[PDB]
């Protein structure tokens, strides 16, 4: 679902290096890592941007944060690791599909960006 | 919802800028703000960390993040902000009990820290 790349990825027609995926999400690696683990879990359903997420899709965001924490963890991430979530211009969201970022293996910094 | 100085603020202990509350969440602004609005939204229930969140807490966490979005709203936030959820050392989480920093006002960098 979707116009953005995200949508190409969730559709299979371009290559990611899928970690994890179920009927609602998909988790893979970043191409452009900001760190040495690097990765994205993105909800299947289009939602363009967090600000515009409805009541009923806490759930689903719910279960974007309990997978990347649980893909953190098989990916060994057990020093700790940091979540962001992009909104608009200001927050640097670069593309318009919701899509929660996992970090780690390094040291993280305050502030965050 | 415990020990941390975040169970002393959800008990109204000590005082906090309380932006919203109801029965299973607070939302309140960050004694030390890395940017013109920095707020923070935490569960009522003592979760130490996001790695040892429950299947459970599902929609809880993303209950956070919905309760962020509308208080970014009635913030002012329209131009985006950045959100996020530190986990260890690694992450650089200050409390042992599970928060979402929400960020805005001024235009976030890239990496997040």
């Amino acid at each position: 679902g979707g116009d953005t790349i995200f949508g190409k990825i969730i559709r299979k027609e371009i290559p990611a290096k899928i970690i994890f995926e179920d009927d609602r999400c998909l988790a893979f690696h970043d191409i452009s890592p900001q760190a040495p683990t690097h990765f994205l879990v993105i909800p299947k359903k289009h939602i363009s941007q967090i600000s515009v997420a409805e009541d009923d899709d806490e759930s689903l965001l719910g279960h974007l944060m309990i997978v990347g924490k649980k893909c953190a963890a098989d990916l060994g991430l057990n020093k700790g690791y940091r979540m962001v979530v992009n909104e608009g211009s200001d927050g640097g969201q670069s593309v318009y599909h919701v899509h929660l970022h996992v970090l780690g293996g390094r040291q993280m910094h305050w502030p965050p960006g």
